[PDB]
């Protein structure tokens, strides 16, 4: 009942767009002859929910200078998750996370 696109959709004046998937962004935005048009995230970035964004997100670095592993690799839906590499410990937590570590 609103002036306003559905969850599933995005504005684009005043039309209302079908969104990407988690994983896509968009290419080419929607008209009467076509659809929505959405390519894969690029290497490095990811977004997890639907979207109406041309870009994705920027996924994590796990920078082994700083001790880091990637806990989780970063995938297209998912943003990387760090921990200590083996043999080194947590110096550093912000949040829920370890930012540095030590080897011991």
């Amino acid at each position: 009942m609103l002036p306003s696109c559905k969850e599933d959709e995005y504005p684009v004046g005043s039309e209302c767009c079908p969104k990407c998937s988690p994983g896509y962004r968009v290419k080419e935005a929607c008209g009467e002859l076509t659809g929505t048009v959405c390519e894969p995230c690029p290497p490095g970035t990811y977004i997890a929910h639907l979207n109406g964004l041309s870009k994705c997100l920027q996924c994590q670095m796990c920078d082994p200078a700083m001790g880091l592993r990637a806990s989780r690799n970063c995938s297209r839906t998912e943003n990387a998750v760090c921990g200590c590499s083996p043999g080194h410990f947590c110096i550093v937590q912000d949040g829920d996370h370890c930012a540095a570590c030590r080897a011991y």
